């Protein structure tokens, strides 16, 4: 069971397609680059779409808690990244899917987003 992580290089990628297919403006990847992502119905489509690619979050089960810790736990002790992604682990009580798996990076990223960056970095 061969699992690849995603850096930075392949989260370009992801993130790219996601772009050209979601019709995401160009305006809008400016603010992404900067990790400025605004409380909008499109950027949550975005998002949903790389977290997806990235085989991170699905539509039904949300955010793939296993993947998830493997991924951000990134140089750092899985089982307390396991902890602090559940504090942010949440049911899709608003019914978008977009929004949900938004809110789930919206809430992580507002705590730990400094783990979000090591993540994807080859450290
Ligand atoms: C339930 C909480 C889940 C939190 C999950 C948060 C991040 C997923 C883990 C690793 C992803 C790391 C970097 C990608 C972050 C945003 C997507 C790219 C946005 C952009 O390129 O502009």
């Amino acid at each position: 069971m061969e699992f690849t992580v995603s850096t930075t290089e392949d989260l370009q990628r992801y993130r790219t397609e996601c772009v050209s297919s979601l019709n995401i403006p160009a305006d809008y990847v400016e603010k992404f680059k900067k990790w400025e992502f605004p409380e909008d119905d499109t950027t949550m489509c975005y998002i949903k779409c790389v977290f997806n690619k990235m085989q991170l979050f699905d539509d039904t089960e949300g955010p793939l808690v296993d993947n998830l810790v493997h991924q951000l736990a990134h140089g750092r002790d899985a089982e307390e990244v396991r902890t602090e992604v559940l504090k942010c682990v949440d049911k899709n009580t608003d019914n978008n899917a977009c929004h949900w798996a938004f809110r789930g990076f919206k809430c992580f990223q507002k705590n730990n987003l400094s783990l979000i960056k090591a993540s994807i970095k080859k450290d």
